[PDB]
């Protein structure tokens, strides 16, 4: 299990700079890993989201990029900081993280690179998650893998929303989630 | 393993006494949990919804809260009976035993001010598994007074239910543990 | 404990045509739970460029996975067995990684008429929206019925049905997760 350890350190920069906490779970299930995702965003333009002053913002990307040894890359909207393996040791202390087998699966998600014949939708998830667990903030998640150029692998979730918000927080409910990738030989 | 034996024998009062039967399973890779949630209400005030003569029939919560052992009290929703360890231990019992890693982690669940949506799960079952037959289904981890940790099942709809038995379609989950044992 | 099609499998099902469509479904045995992911491409066929102004019922697509007493799929599915097991070669036990028969017994007219249902209409069911190129303009029922099917063992049968009327779309639908439970019984009984 590697993650941002489940308590706030700001540590992620949508917008302004530490912006925002989003707490990201990944489980290694053998071949499949099992993903949980919450989204808060404490300062700065998505602190008040308002589309009467600021209609166009009805959108949020973040990103996770990676390496060969799968190591989280700095053109990452994710710091660095608070990302690790949990064992029972104090190990998310160290941050020696070389952690390829949590990664999206080149072989199901390859780099899009273009008979005519490739799946566009295979490495996108698109579901609905709610805004303070709130049935009318309809939000849309979306989270694709190794899809961004400039890295080996690559997690992008993107948050979009078309009715229009007055004066609200982006505090996002947990989503669950799957994608597979390890080791080949 | 951690389970509601996945066969039905009644264990919920909603509304009337063992009104209803649920169906969960908790199962721990790791620091993570994935579970399993339907629910069938067999006699009582949900067995027919009608929304054209009862309308306010159209919300149903269900608590299970939980111990310091992570052990299930009289004040949750659903029956102590057959709550345990799949098949082989299940009638032995899980009270001097712990559970406490299956329980939602207590960490977990514009200023240093808190998430409101951390501690939510919401989207859509369907009675039937028919579409036009949208439910709401939300979970809320860890949000209920006078106990060590919660978990805590609402389904709502807005469509009126003309003559209809509430028998949701099974839908799926994670949750952030909390491992020392 | 993983049983799947290849992460980048070869054609593997019969929809319209013979070799149709690209199923990679990933099935993960986490204990007392089968963790899932599906995603269908439809390469050649009919479901390769669905048109509805042309053919309006064309509106449901269906992939069946009949399996055995021993868990192995069956010439009746749908997708084909070449391809098939954990990342080794031989073949198949291939049954604790099939649906639970308590959870999710094969439907027989042999049910109490005292208000005990064993089990629900739709505790089998699994239903909710995938979406075609994650485009969420083109919005996709998915529907995963199990043991649900006659003539098999142990059944899996994803259903997809769009209510949009497309013009000249290729079948590609996006990843789903779900879990159901598992039959994995110790034989002995104590």
């Amino acid at each position: 299990t590697l993650w941002t350890t489940p308590d706030p350190s700001p540590n992620c920069t949508i917008d302004q700079e530490r912006d925002s906490k989003l707490t990201l779970v990944l489980t290694k299930c053998g071949s499949q890993i099992l993903a949980n995702v919450s989204l808060l965003v404490v300062k700065g333009k998505f602190s008040n989201i308002n589309n009467n002053t600021n209609p166009t913002d009805k959108k949020i990307t973040v990103k996770l990029l990676f390496n060969e040894k799968g190591v989280l890359m700095d053109s990452s909207t994710l710091k660095k900081e608070y990302w690790n393996y949990r064992n029972d040791n104090s190990t998310v202390s160290q941050a020696y993280d070389n952690a390829v087998p949590f990664m999206p699966n080149i072989k199901a998600y390859p780099k899009p690179t273009t008979e005519d014949k490739k799946s566009a939708a295979k490495r996108y998830i698109v579901s609905n998650v709610y805004i303070g667990g709130l049935p009318d903030k309809t939000v849309v998640i979306t989270i694709k893998f190794n899809a961004e150029t400039e890295c080996a692998y690559s997690i992008t979730f993107e948050f979009t929303w078309a009715k229009t918000f007055e004066d609200v927080q982006f505090d996002s409910s947990s989503f669950t989630f799957s994608y597979i990738a390890q080791e080949n030989e």
